[PDB]
């Protein structure tokens, strides 16, 4: 019988994909705890306890740090997309910074037999070692691990040597993509079907209808939303109403009328949970999370990655779905309707989305990996 | 790979012993949907997605509707103390006769490929019906199923022509009490490990701090209290007023201000879930729900069974921690210093306690029990 500690760092998609580990951890019989800096509600929401490991965290004063430790990075590395996280490590040690001070004095208060952190996260693999336990990791995308810790831990000195910590390393990676997905492994990675997990929902009296036409979802995140804002979509939604098909708006519960008067076949709808919407969908246009891509091959539909040309993150997500061929990529301001009829007619794009879904469903799923992980160790 | 519904009926209690079998469905890669009638947001809130099978929902149309079954049910059987459910059965009708229609409804739109139903969840065994799939029921107490399916049938009987549906058994019964606690077994009684669930919780910039003195938590749930009302407790807080101990005082999120001062060795706290706030516990006053007389096993501690003289639900929890010596039972109004100086002195309800968690650990968890019943079906 064990305690065990999640930890999740800020950022798009880093908090979700570790449900389903610390559900298969409780319903073990384990006890289960989340370390956070932000969206602390969303983890309780999830049913779990929470402790906020940051409550003075700012997104200004991470920028401030990376000007004082690299200057030049802002105007260099940030002006293209990350292609590898190793070159990030400056502004993801920036991030785990304000995270170190509670993180640790959570671990002393906890004590946590394991512990079980997303991949951008070190400030984890620090606490594994002050609590001297075994660390797990778990990679949302396609994003390589390789030397990102050391990188990072190398802006973060002052406060291993305050703290008298060092870097381990995970005694396993748990991957979010399946095999044919990736190129290179990571060291002890581990494959783990993917299920998705989206936030509770009452969805009302009933299951939403199935729909007249079987339809496209055109969907954005409520986090990747507010920083491009309504800009993108219109381009999408224009090239939608030109297509033989009927297609529907997840855009959350936001106000959708400053986008104007929708084109006659596109509808929208209220927020649901992605994988609830989609299994009345033919195909899905995004904007190119991880997650997304994961829940969109658990559909077993094809998938459109159109995120704004100025998202520096999509990059890894992108040659999957090219290479693997379960997709199209594009940008958001270069969809038009010929590359959406292409999305619905070729027919390649689906066979390969149905191929991956059955991949990835033979692999072992949480409440397997909670058992392979305990067995481990 | 398979669509599990689960159906809970409203009544205190009867959610939350649900939710870690939901979360190992899901954990093990089903599709999980919950039917309710009551708080959707908390199922929600849980992670899970929620369909409210009757939205127009009424404690007072149920009311009417005995009085009407049975007109000489509301002054016999409901003003002495439910020792059998099947006596409730033209009550326990009533309840489930709103939630028939939106049940059939949803059972026709999911397509369920198993059904697990609470204990007073009639209806659950009734979607079971529809759709020609096994049932397995959830206990949460010491309550003994016995007839009271068919008694809750035989009032229901327009409904079930309706839908021409029969009555079935389920072919598992999965116990919230470890066998010592109880006396007569269910058919097909299986056992299966106790796991608080609460809710999730943001619980602060870091743990409730460990406190000077340890303490025997007076705890009283958020519903129980819309029920019997805070001055049902004013008693048992004057005891403790009058005992060299000390106590924390956690009534949920209600305003605490109408018990006026506190004796100086009773301690206020906001919420946290129960089991949360007994690790640091040394015995607990409670009102005698099955839920909390297992979470408080499951801390270990001895506890004391203070129902509101006015419960009519009180009897088989009672007997069970009488019999078994893992607490005592009074009711709130007759609670002295006297039994509270016994709750913390007699080390034999302490061996008691220990020896029913030790039992109860070696149960099957909830993660076993899934895949129990999955090759089962």
């Amino acid at each position: 019988h064990m305690r065990v500690l999640f930890v999740s760092s800020p950022g798009i998609g880093h908090l979700f994909p570790l449900i389903q580990l610390a559900w298969g951890f409780r319903t073990a019989g384990h006890d289960v705890l989340i370390a956070v800096a932000e969206h602390a509600d969303r983890a309780a929401a999830a049913g779990l306890e929470v402790v906020d490991v940051a409550p003075d965290y700012s997104a200004v004063k991470v920028f401030e740090q990376v000007a004082k430790d690299n200057p030049r990075f802002a105007e260099t590395v940030a002006t293209r997309p990350a292609i590898d996280l190793e070159e990030w490590g400056v502004q993801i040690a920036a991030v785990n910074r304000p995270l170190v001070d509670g993180t640790m004095a959570l671990v002393d208060d906890y004590r946590p037999d394991l512990v079980v952190y997303e991949q951008g996260a070190t400030v984890g693999l620090l606490a594994a070692d002050r609590a001297g336990v075994p660390a797990v990791q778990r990679n949302q995308s396609a994003w390589r691990t390789r030397g990102m810790h050391r990188s990072i831990a190398s802006f973060l000195t002052d406060l291993m040597d305050k703290h008298q910590v060092s870097l381990p390393e995970p005694v396993a990676t748990i991957e979010s993509f399946p095999p044919s997905l990736l190129l290179e492994a990571e060291p002890e990675g581990w494959f783990m079907r993917w299920v998705p997990y989206g936030g509770g929902a009452v969805l009302g009296d009933r299951l939403p209808p199935v729909p007249a036409r079987p339809e496209v979802a055109i969907t954005m995140g409520t986090i990747e939303l507010q920083a491009f804002g309504i800009g993108a979509v219109e381009p999408i939604i224009a090239a939608a109403g030109e297509v033989d098909a009927d297609f529907v708006l997840a855009l959350g519960d936001l106000d959708i009328s400053p986008l104007g008067t929708l084109p006659r076949n596109v509808r929208a709808v209220g927020w649901t949970p992605l994988h609830t919407l989609l299994r009345t969908c033919t195909a899905v246009v995004h904007h190119g999370g991880g997650g997304t891509v994961m829940t969109a091959i658990d559909a077993g539909i094809p998938q459109l990655l159109a995120p704004d040309p100025r998202d520096q993150f999509q990059h890894t997500a992108r040659e999957a779905v090219s290479r693997r061929g379960i997709g199209l990529v594009s940008t958001s301001d270069k969809v038009d309707a010929d590359l959406l009829r292409r999305l619905i007619g070729d027919e390649s794009l689906r066979t390969a989305a149905r191929e991956v879904r059955e991949e990835m469903v033979a692999l072992p799923t949480p409440a397997e990996t909670v058992r392979r992980i305990v067995e481990r160790i």
